Order: C-alpha cells, then structure tokens, then sequence
C-alpha cells in the first residue's frame, strides 16, 4: 500500500536497565541491543527468539554496530573503551583504548576493516579492525561526538555533535572536506549518509529531522511531528517496502514519514517511555525499537508495505 501497517508482533525483555541502541545485522537473521546494563543481546530477527547475552563492559554501553558480513559486533561504553565481539563465541576479540571520556558511537566501515567511533572527550577515533589499534585522532568537535557513520564507499565519515556541527571528513587523510551544519545551536544529535551516500539524515535537538544534499549543501527535506529536545535519537531510511524515514521520539512513538511527502504515515503506539532507538531490517518490512529505563523493552513491527 502507500503507507505502511506496522502492527506488534513480539516485546523483547531481558535487559534490566535502559536500552540504548538496536541493529540488524546484514544478514537479516539477529537483533543486537546495547544497554546500560552493560550488556548486549542477540535476538532471532524473525521470532524475538533470545539466543546470547554478550558481557566484558565495565560500565553502560550507549551503541552498538554490525560488520558488513554479520560475524562482528563493535560497541561504544562509558568505560572509555570500545570492544570488537565475534558474535559466534560471544568472546572480545580486541579491547580500542584512547578516548579519554564515555565512547557514545561507533560504526565499522563497508569493508569493515576500519571502526569508527565519536566520543564525550570531543574527537572521533579511527580504529584498525585486526590490530586494534588506534590508526588516527580527529579533533572533530568542541562539545561530545553525538553519531559517526561511513558513506558507501567506506571515503567519507559524518560526525555531528552537542557543538552543534555536522562535518564530513575524508577517511584517509582524516581531513576535514566540509562542515555542513554550522551553527551554534542546536546539538545535532543524530546523523547518517543516505543509502546511496548522496544525502545525509540530521537530527538536531528541536524536534526536526532534515535530509540534506552532501555535493551542494543544500537541506532538501524537513520532518517534524515528533519530540526530540534531549536523547540523541537515531534515525533510518525504510527501503524494504515504501520509501519512508523512521525515528523514535521522546512522547514514547515511532514515527514514519513518508521521505518525499515528509507527511506522517504511521505512529507505533506501545513503548511506555523515549524510544531512544530504530532500526530497519535489510530485507523484511520489520522495524525494531527500544526504550528507556521505564519500559527497558525492545519491540518487534512488521507491515505488508
Ligand atoms: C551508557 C550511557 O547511557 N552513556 C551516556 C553517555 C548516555 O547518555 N548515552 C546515551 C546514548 C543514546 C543512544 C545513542 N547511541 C548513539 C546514538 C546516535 O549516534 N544514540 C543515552 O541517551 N543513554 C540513556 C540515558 N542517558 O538515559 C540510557 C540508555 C541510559
């Protein structure tokens, strides 16, 4: 149909503080969640079905992100570390030290031979998967690193933060190539490259979304109706089935827009507090969601469209 009927299929409990993060792996077949519980969960994507619990943090963890073959895992912590995970054993396969503060964000590249990760301490890291080394610091920001993703080609990294900034950066040389949000306020809490990697999704701390052109610097698209002023939310393109972007919203919801009309089309009623987390599943019409230390679930949405 021309808009979507997410409707609820399975509630995920089992975390026993806030979630923070949710993500399906390429493969379509798991669910992964961070919490401040310090632990991450494998869920089946299809059935809810818990399979592991993934442990070594030493403090809450605030995201969590899939390798582009579905074997890893990297997550971000408070304890300043970030920790690559083989999700077959569940064992730490390497400890990324050098953030001096809270690590907030992290991302593997398309080859996955490099994480990203934005930190409280105001740079964003580049990390060497099979070493685990640190291969370069960033001086990104002058406020904590909010989101940190690769484009398609793995060239180009987005960073946005608390400073309020968006700014790409050139992956080999560290370089900054532009700064595509330069304002004072407010935080950008939230950003991402498009599918495609022409365009970069933006949350700022005024309960608005913008879609914008990375090459022209132009905002193409705006989406409001929901409330973001506090969590740094993430947001997704839906491209299994219509064309629609996909946030949490701190009035409990999920919100879905269309992304070339930016009406609303649907709002998922059930979370009982700020759903802090979306993820799309890459194949199936299913959208994950997870919510703060009121609910502390992860719920399961599918729609024929
Ligand atoms: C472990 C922890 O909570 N750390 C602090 C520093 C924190 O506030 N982390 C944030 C993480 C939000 C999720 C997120 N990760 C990456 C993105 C976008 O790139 N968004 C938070 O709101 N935490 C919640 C809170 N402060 O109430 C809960 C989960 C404790």
């Amino acid at each position: 149909g021309s808009k979507p009927n997410y409707a609820l299929k399975f509630t995920l409990a089992g975390h026993t503080k806030a979630v923070s993060s949710v993500k399906f792996s390429p493969n379509g077949e798991w669910l992964a969640s961070s919490s401040a519980d310090k632990l991450i969960k494998i869920w089946g994507a299809y059935d809810g079905k818990f399979e592991k619990t993934i442990s070594g943090h030493k403090l809450g963890i605030s995201d969590v992100a899939w390798s582009s073959d579905s074997n890893l895992l990297v997550s971000a912590s408070d304890d300043k570390t970030l920790k690559i995970w083989d999700v077959s054993s569940g064992k730490c396969l390497k400890t990324l030290k050098g953030h001096s503060n809270y690590v907030f964000c992290c991302n593997f590249n398309p080859q996955s031979n490099l994480i990203v990760s934005g930190s409280f301490d105001e740079s964003v890291r580049i990390w060497d998967v099979k070493t685990g080394k640190c291969l370069k610091t960033l001086p990104a920001h002058s406020d904590p690193v909010s989101a940190v993703h690769f484009n398609r080609d793995g060239s180009l990294i987005v960073s946005s933060s608390y400073d309020g900034l968006c700014r790409i950066w050139d992956t080999a040389s560290g370089q900054c190539l532009k700064t595509l949000i330069d304002d004072d306020n407010p935080p950008v809490s939230f950003v991402k490259f498009s599918p495609n990697g022409k365009y970069i999704l933006a949350a700022t701390l005024d309960n608005t979304l913008k879609l914008w052109d990375y090459s022209k610097g132009k905002c193409l698209k705006t989406y409001t109706g929901h409330k973001n002023e506090k969590y740094c939310i993430f947001a997704n393109f839906s491209v299994t089935g219509g064309k629609w972007i996909v946030s949490g919203s701190e009035d409990n919801l999920v919100y879905i827009w269309n992304l070339q009309t930016k009406e609303i089309v649907q709002k998922l009623q059930g979370h009982t507090d700020v759903v802090i987390s979306t993820a799309c599943h890459p194949t199936e019409n299913i959208i994950a969601s997870a919510a703060l230390e009121n609910d502390k679930t992860i719920k399961l949405w599918k729609s024929d469209c």
